[PDB]
């Protein structure tokens, strides 16, 4: 992290001298900290603020959450190792893929979840869906590593599980047809416009292809495809 | 109505002392009001606004709509409870109200479709085009909705200029009922039907009463009531 | 041009009167101006502003970009026709058609992407795909006489081509499978709703992708793909 946040301000402090209209933001959003969990909370907080949620209280909010779990800066450090990996500039990610914001004010809003603040995890998830199109349920547990490729229109249900080092692509749908949303395992790809429904597992290390209807487990490391999808 | 207001009233006072943060919200909107049309067309107006369209212009647009017309409030306790009794999320009244694109977006639709019949189009189409930037849900104001409409995670929706939906409908996320250039082109849904998931019905085809139209399917031909319509190309199962 | 603006400024004039809850708006966006350039780039700036970028400031990039280079100025009045006869009043195509806004505000990405401003690029860019739900990379070649339909949840990838008189519609993606890897549209196609297009592959003259369709094939000109996966007809 220590190092990952060295990048960005390089990479923040070019673009800021060669792009003077992006100048101002760049210093108060990353060069002006000494820290990613400061940097990300202080967009964050821009980005969601609504009149209904001040754009104060939400950098309040994600920097006492980032502040008091660890693992949720653990995350945010490798879902943006995974982008720089597997998609961008290490700074362009952190203030423009919906995917990777998303992402981590999901965690947010999951730990929200769980503290029995349901009521402002809700509205929290509100926003989410509304700037960031992504539609994960609070409820839903993630891992880490997880890339979003093009994260408008996303859906995750309430009893989803993914995995770790999951690529999920643009206008993925996992949903119901009690625990009755899909399992992702770690490592697996699943395709642009596919859509996985009822509480099946999808194997570590498969593969699901664009436009796939999932209706069946899916074995680690196979690949599905099809409308319906069958084991290729 | 004054079942599903009364209980809308109570969880919200719930919420605003569980949660401080959302509680002068939750108070201006529903608590400080008396009725359930106040406290949507006073939501409505906060959500659905922009620099061309004031807040308070909205508040009053949709305020003298729905005291204009039974039929809109009857269609948005139907509607309300709709979400209560289908939903897989199971929400409660007041969570639907308030955070759920879709139901909102469709009491913003059919004031839209108000002023389309009251020859207010170029107003309805201003309004048509806000419900599209905010809930994410594109349906002409010249479109029939029924009463009751579902609809699970509302972004990407999108239902053509002559399309039909009957009561009891559930549409969920990015359905597209659109065409295949004037007359019926689009296609008539009956009352109990559900459309899955990114499912796209091209026509002037009819999708009978309780049939059923799985995810990612691509209807283009009739669907007789009470069956099961599925695949790409959609077959009868 | 010097037509389809006496056109537009025809209509904005007739909803003006017919409507006072927009007047004031139109007035400012397009009967205050005696150029397309300066309304649609009066327009772009306020669809398109937020705390990072005033309407000002975009307002006056916009401007800069149509009176720099006149073959903006012909690819928004092509995409007008297009709308006009393929799908709108005038005035209505121009302020309220994500697919259209979408397209010429994407060229002066392309230009910046060109002109090597492209963190300014990727910023505009990433605008466009909130507030027009187009996500084009500002890498991709359109052409002009573009029509996107109901225009939420396009996706079009950095190596992409898209050429002259092309319809595609709501949920398409022309996406991928480094290097050239994205498709490759030839003038004339009808892209399906809700299809999805992976690879470098070709798209030929006048074809026509079904609706839901999912391609990972080249489709030769004058014939039509369909289905998942889809097959020639
Ligand atoms: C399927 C995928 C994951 C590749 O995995 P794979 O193991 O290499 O699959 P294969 O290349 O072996 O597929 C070969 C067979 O599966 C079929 N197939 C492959 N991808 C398919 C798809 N997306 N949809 C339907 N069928 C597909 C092929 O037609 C072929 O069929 P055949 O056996 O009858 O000849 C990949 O092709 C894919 O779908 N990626 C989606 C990524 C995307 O959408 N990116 C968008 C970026 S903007
Ligand atoms: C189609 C659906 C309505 C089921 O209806 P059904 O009458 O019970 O049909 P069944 O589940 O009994 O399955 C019947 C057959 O159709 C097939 N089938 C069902 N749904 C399918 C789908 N979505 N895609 C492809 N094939 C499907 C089944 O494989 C089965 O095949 P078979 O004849 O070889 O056995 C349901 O599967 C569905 O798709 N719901 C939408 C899910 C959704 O949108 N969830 C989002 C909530 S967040
Ligand atoms: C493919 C399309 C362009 C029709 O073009 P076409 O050249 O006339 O093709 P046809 O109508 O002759 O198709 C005939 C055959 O192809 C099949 N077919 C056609 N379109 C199909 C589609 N979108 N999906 C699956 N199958 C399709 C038909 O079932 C039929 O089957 P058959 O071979 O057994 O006879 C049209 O179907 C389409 O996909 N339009 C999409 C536009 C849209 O989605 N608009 C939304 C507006 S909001």
């Amino acid at each position: 992290e220590g190092w990952v946040w060295g990048q960005i301000k390089a990479e923040a402090r070019r673009d800021a001298e060669s792009e003077p209209a992006l100048a101002s933001y760049l210093y108060s959003t990353i060069l002006s900290h000494s820290s990613l969990e400061r940097s990300l909370s202080f967009h964050l907080g821009n980005k969601l603020c609504s009149s209904t949620l001040l754009s104060t209280l939400l950098y309040d909010l994600f920097l006492n959450a980032f502040s008091s779990d660890p693992s949720l800066r653990s995350a945010a450090v490798a879902d943006l190792r995974a982008a720089r990996e597997r998609d961008v500039s290490y700074s362009h990610c952190l203030l423009n893929y919906k995917g990777f914001l998303a992402c981590q004010a999901h965690r947010v809003a999951h730990l929200l979840w769980r503290q029995s603040r349901r009521p402002l995890a809700l509205a929290l998830h509100s926003r989410i869906a509304n700037v960031f199109a992504v539609d994960i349920h609070p409820a839903a547990r993630i891992g880490k590593g997880i890339l979003f490729d093009h994260a408008t229109g996303v859906v995750v249900g309430e009893t989803a599980v993914i995995g770790n080092n999951v690529s999920i692509l643009h206008h993925v749908t996992l949903g119901g047809t009690g625990d009755r949303h899909p399992k992702i395992g770690d490592g697996v790809l699943i395709g642009a416009g596919a859509t996985i429904l009822g509480n099946i597992k999808i194997g570590e290390g498969a593969k699901v292809g664009a436009g796939s209807v999932v209706l069946i487990d899916v074995p680690p490391r196979t690949t599905a495809v099809g409308n319906p999808a069958r084991l290729v």
